[PDB]
């Protein structure tokens, strides 16, 4: 059925042709939404990390990260997660939302989000409340817009990230080094009621460079010679769980799974598979059909390691219960011995 994915991949690439208005009509609000914040003196330095699509079977489904800088940050990790921190300062146009020594992300949603609201009432948009994501814009009929307030820090990685992104053997142990002097984020993200005060590790634009300079070739897909697979697999992968979530949106079995699941598995593979040659695009069949098989063996083993946290299982129990992976590991099986019929 190798056919069948080709035929899966064109209507994605037709979708994204005919959305190029709809991204400029977001541009449009988060270009004056950034002027407005940036007169804001907490959020002087503001402005855009990279828009993202986090459902590639939802066009018109748009999600933005506004960073901000926060020079001479100091972090004190939640209760060994890991990947939740307590944000305190080492000596402040923040100092507003302190509570004793900690950054509130309580308090500084508050205000982005109050001031979001401001300047939407001004502009034909809309406005809903979602911590991350903060808000979502309503942009004419059927644009939504998820907008997600991110820490910048231009420190080095903490120290849960040591051992993570294993991309030496694959992108270079150069790359890895130039990828962590590039800075870090933190989004606002309650912690299991809930820890209501800890901020979460991002690493979404590392994510972006590795699957847009993904070759060990320098010149990987800039050529016929040279054609791989590697992001029409994520795709695959991507459009498969969100077909499989859509399709059982009356369980509660899938709730808890998300693109972020796949992408993590297709890392790992990336990693497992670094020449380009393992990669050929006369091979999407069987490069697809490895990718499902590596993400089905976490979802057995209930290991699926954060690529960057790598003490962070985002199969743990305490996160996903083992029947909610053994019934998403049933319908794959399922998918995959019948040729997706899901894709159709
Ligand atoms: C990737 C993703 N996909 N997805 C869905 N996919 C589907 C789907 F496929 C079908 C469907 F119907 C519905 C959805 S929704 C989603 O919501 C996300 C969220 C996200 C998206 C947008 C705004 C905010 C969030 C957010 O919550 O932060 C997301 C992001 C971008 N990063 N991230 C993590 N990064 C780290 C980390 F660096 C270290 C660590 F230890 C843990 C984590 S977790 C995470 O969880
Ligand atoms: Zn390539």
């Amino acid at each position: 059925g190798a056919s069948k994915l080709r035929a899966v991949l064109e209507k994605l690439k037709l979708s994204r042709d005919d959305i190029s208005t709809a991204a400029g009509m977001v541009k449009g609000v988060v270009d004056h939404l950034l002027l407005r914040l940036k007169c804001d003196s907490a959020f002087r330095g503001v402005g855009l990390l990279n828009y993202e699509h986090v459902k590639i079977s939802a066009p018109n489904e748009f999600d933005v990260m506004f960073k901000l800088e926060v020079p001479r940050i100091q972090l004190e990790e939640y209760s060994n997660t890991r990947a939740y921190y307590f944000v305190k300062f080492k000596r402040n146009p923040l100092s507003q939302f302190l509570e004793g020594e900690i950054l509130s992300a309580s308090k500084m949603l508050s205000k982005f989000r109050k001031i979001i609201k401001e300047e939407i009432n001004d502009i034909d948009v809309i406005m809903k409340r979602k911590g991350s994501p903060a808000v979502t814009l309503l942009i004419s009929e059927k644009i939504s817009v998820d907008i997600t307030l991110a820490l910048e820090s231009k420190s080095s990685w903490p120290a849960s990230t040591q051992e993570g992104l294993r991309i030496q053997n694959w992108l270079s142990a150069k790359v890895r080094k130039q990828l962590r002097l590039k800075p870090f984020y933190l989004v606002p993200k309650h912690a299991k009621g809930f820890q209501e005060e800890t901020w979460r590790l991002s690493f979404s634009h590392i994510e972006k460079e590795i699957l847009n300079n993904h070759g060990k070739s320098k010149t990987c897909c800039e050529n016929k010679e040279e054609k791989c697979c590697r992001k029409d697999c994520l795709k695959l992968m991507k459009y498969l769980l969100e077909q499989l979530k859509e399709r059982f949106k009356d369980k509660k079995h899938l709730d808890k799974f998300s693109s972020y699941h796949v992408k993590t598995a297709f890392f790992h593979v990336c990693t497992q598979n670094p020449q380009d040659s393992q990669w050929d695009r006369k091979d999407l069949g069987l490069c697809f059909d490895n990718c499902v098989t590596y993400f089905l063996q976490c979802l057995r083993t209930e290991k699926l390691e954060n690529y960057f946290i790598p003490e962070f299982n985002l199969f743990s129990s305490n996160l996903i219960d083992k029947r909610s992976k053994e019934f998403l590991t049933k319908q794959i099986e399922y998918e995959r011995n019948n040729e997706f019929p899901v894709f159709d």
